[PDB]
């Protein structure tokens, strides 16, 4: 099995896990076009007999009694001689689908509606930090659901994923700082998770039981189960979970204005069950997290812009206090250095180029200054990778991964190189998984050990992107209160001319 | 209309409204303490004879069968021969209470909770800022209730009332931007509003039926009903609610980190009944609005401050471009006004006074510059009421009600000042509904006048308080960010004179 997954569609496997039982109705007859293989236990007749019979006869009276209310709402309690069963309606490909789920034996009088929502929303009374908000949400989710581990992901612009918050019981390895490639999650999976809020993987050991028409004749395709919540997982992802060691999963999809921002993944080692009320409350909890994250991301970006301005401001205090600027940058290296979130600065101002922080060598920076002139840059230049644009520094990686340049003078070549380290260097290596387990897995698919490589070779020779705040600060320092720099140059020159006349 | 209102104890009034009935119990013997006058219809036997009787025969057998069940939830729906009835239990004064309320005929099986919650949440998908958050929330709450006029109230630091947004159908009076003094909400009422989220006005027309006995013997005062949601309101508020003509109200409280930031008070001209599914939905909606309101408030700042810091930047571009400071302010007189959110600005860099915007004449400016030097302020002087701090300028405070002054020179007396207009002038006088009412009110207890008239005299010689961002910008103006850029003009002039007369 090679090159599998992305080619394979995931909405048309035609398989159902043994958790529930589904049937397909169509037309006034509501014929049993598609039936399950496990319906023998509940219906009491062989599935092939069920085929080609009217829905009124086949359905037990318990389900038929509240069928109108079931269509009105889509969820109500029906008690069978075996026991009570959750019932739902979902329309796919023009055919209605009746879904039956084994409800718990609990009387359900306890854990009433809307009180779990209060229990979940109470701890979030504070929650300043976006990362700390995700941490608190993970804590509450773990407290309610009882799963071993809760992890929260953020998706990068190119759909690279990382882990932000992690709430877990003591004992298992921490997964904070994880980075996994965008290709780990296929496009169709992202679309499906966008469409439906919750995904439940009841048990990994369970062998899927397929519905038993081979192919739908009228459609020519297996029945689509995208809306249905009983979709069977892909075998590749099943082996993923088997290698990782998690068997029951409960995944929540965080959406910011229709964009899949990240996922909450509740993981447990053994198959567990969750009540219907808890899941219904968790859907609302997902909506709350979506809204709160949508607001707080804007809050954090505004705060970062304000801090960038309030950091660029004091730089005018040093230059203007009397001390020469070339000594001033050495005096105040940190503030000028962190105006863009970069690690190296190099300045051309008329004299020999000056270096602050980790910067490329003298020959390298002068060659870069020579090379930058022919390209017409109206105000500034933004680049993500330097190897493609500039061959000579492609070999250099540790001080040549990122570049940001602004020309201080419109005519004269005044170059302000800003180098930001490679994404793999700026991110703490404490974020890697490490902790090598003794058993040897396939090492190609599973995340433990045999992963995090695709990230490092996909983003190799690439630095973290220059945010809107980063380029705004780049322009601001292209000025750097351009009055102070231009007027100190002019003032020094015009005092020097008077001194030379006095000379 | 007697003996004012502040001394009146709301907590201890112990009144029972028209619809529901109450009865108290003590200990395992559950001695009956108090009864309502209207319970005889529901109980079927005279209330006076049951004083101190056992619950076995006073109360119908069905409630006693569900007493242990009612204790768990604290509220339950039960079928009674008269009809469905809804009962509650809670603790007050060491004495347990049983409350009975008329019940809606719906068995709470159709359109249950946790599916209208998403109906309320979905419109909030946008709401880029606080104002539209409140607008959308008010609109959707109005849609849920079906009431006539929803309203939102905001309180200042000194508890003065604001009206941010409202949603109304066509054909009534609007009070957007209308103002009410802090004393309109008694200090007794604020703590109670903090304690419980929801309070419902059952019927304004119906007089409060008395509670029997008139007073409990053991305590000497009627038992309080803070936990109860049926507690009757003051007779003083009956005249108010009659004057505005509303019949029922449904008060929703918005608390941020334990403080009454806002208050939602729906109004309906005629009586209307709301089910507890809706009530338990809107209490969740208040808990909802709390967090998102905090988030949007916290996001609004650090963006206004960022814009002010960025706004100060082009003032530097006014320099370097050919011209002096006088000419720089001549072309750019607009931008310097919003640097501190003040309509007038004055500067004194050593020469004759120069003014921008509507500021006091130069003689009083010189007088205040002379007077501020004896007053010890190291970096800035932020006074909200000028007359209290400085008598002579109290006479003309239309534009000099509030001032922010900074010393340009470190030791010498060089000043930069900003003058804000007095309040009421800045606010949009839209609080008047126009259309003087054909009925004649007392002009002291109604929406227009009485309220917003005591408020105006309460905030005479007052301006919006100097926040953090405007003073930060003001101190940045004097700080070595643009002040040094101003100083460099002196060195440029010095080099010009060095070139002058010597060539
Ligand atoms: C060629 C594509 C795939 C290779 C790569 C592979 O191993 N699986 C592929 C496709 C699918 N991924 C599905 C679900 C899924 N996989 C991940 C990957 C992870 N990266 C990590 O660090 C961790 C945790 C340690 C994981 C699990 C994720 C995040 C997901 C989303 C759901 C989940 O978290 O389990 C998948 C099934 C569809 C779906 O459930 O979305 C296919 C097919
Ligand atoms: C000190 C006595 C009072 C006079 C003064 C008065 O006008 N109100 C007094 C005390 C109480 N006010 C109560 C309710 C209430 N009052 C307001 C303020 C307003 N100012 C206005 O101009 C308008 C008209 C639009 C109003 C409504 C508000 C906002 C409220 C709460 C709204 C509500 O009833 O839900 C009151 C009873 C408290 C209660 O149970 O609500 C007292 C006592």
């Amino acid at each position: 099995e090679l090159s599998q997954c992305d080619r394979e569609p995931i909405h048309l496997l035609g398989g159902i896990q043994a958790y529930g039982v589904l049937l397909a109705f169509r037309g006034p007859d509501r014929r049993l076009e598609v039936v399950s293989a496990n319906t023998q236990a509940l219906l009491g007749r062989p599935p092939e007999a069920l085929l080609g019979k009217t829905a009124a006869q086949v359905l037990p009276a318990e389900l038929w009694a509240q069928w109108e209310l079931l269509s009105a709402r889509g969820a109500l309690r029906v008690a069978l001689p075996s026991g009570p069963y959750r019932a739902l309606l979902h329309e796919s490909d023009g055919l209605t689908v009746l879904e039956l789920e084994p409800a718990e034996l609990q009387p359900d009088m306890e854990e009433t509606a809307l009180e779990l929502v209060r229990r979940l929303v109470s701890p979030l009374a504070g929650a300043k930090g976006t990362r700390e908000l995700l941490q608190t949400a993970a804590n509450t989710v773990r407290a309610l659901t009882g799963f071993d581990r809760v992890m929260v992901y953020r998706f990068d612009a190119d759909w690279h994923g990382e882990v932000l918050a992690e709430s877990k019981r003591e004992g298992m390895d921490g997964f904070l700082g994880m980075h996994f490639p965008a290709t780990d999650i296929p496009v169709q999976a992202r679309a499906l998770y966008t469409r439906n809020p919750l995904r439940l993987i009841a048990n990994a050991r369970a062998r899927p039981v397929p519905l038993v028409p081979s192919v739908v004749p009228e459609l020519g395709r297996p029945l689509d189960l995208s809306g249905s919540a009983l979709r069977s997982v892909s075998p590749i992802h099943l082996e993923y979970l088997r290698n990782m060691g998690v068997e029951a999963s409960f995944s929540l999809s965080l959406l910011k204005d229709g964009a899949l921002w990240g996922l909450i993944a509740c993981h447990h080692l053994a198959p567990l069950h969750l009540s219907y009320e808890r899941r219904r409350a968790c859907e609302v909890l997902t909506q709350l997290l979506a809204l709160q994250l949508s607001s707080e991301e804007r809050a954090a970006e505004a705060a970062e812009d304000s801090h960038r301005a309030a950091l660029l401001g004091p730089l005018a205090t040093s230059l203007g206090a009397g001390g020469t600027l070339e000594e001033a940058l050495a005096k105040d290296g940190a503030r000028v250095l962190e105006l863009t979130g970069a690690t190296g600065a190099a300045l051309l101002l008329g004299g020999e180029p000056l270096l602050v922080g980790r910067t490329p060598s003298m020959d390298e920076v002068e060659a870069l200054a020579a090379w930058l002139a022919p390209q017409p840059f109206q105000t500034s230049f933004h680049t993500e990778r330097l190897g493609s644009l500039y061959p000579p520094l492609a070999a250099r990686a540790d001080v040549a991964a990122g570049l940001l340049a602004v020309r201080l003078a419109p005519a004269s070549s005044r170059l302000a190189l800003w180098f930001r380290p490679e994404a793999v260097r700026t991110i703490s290596w404490a974020g890697n998984p490490r902790k090598p387990a003794e058993p040897e897995p396939g090492h190609a698919r599973l995340h433990p050990r045999g992963s995090f490589q695709a990230w490092e070779e996909t983003v190799r020779e690439t630095s973290p992107a220059w945010k809107r705040a980063d380029l705004a600060a780049a322009e601001g320092f292209r000025s750097a209160l351009i009055g102070v720099v231009l007027r100190q140059a002019a003032e020094l020159e015009r005092l020097s001319e008077a001194l030379s006349r006095s000379n």
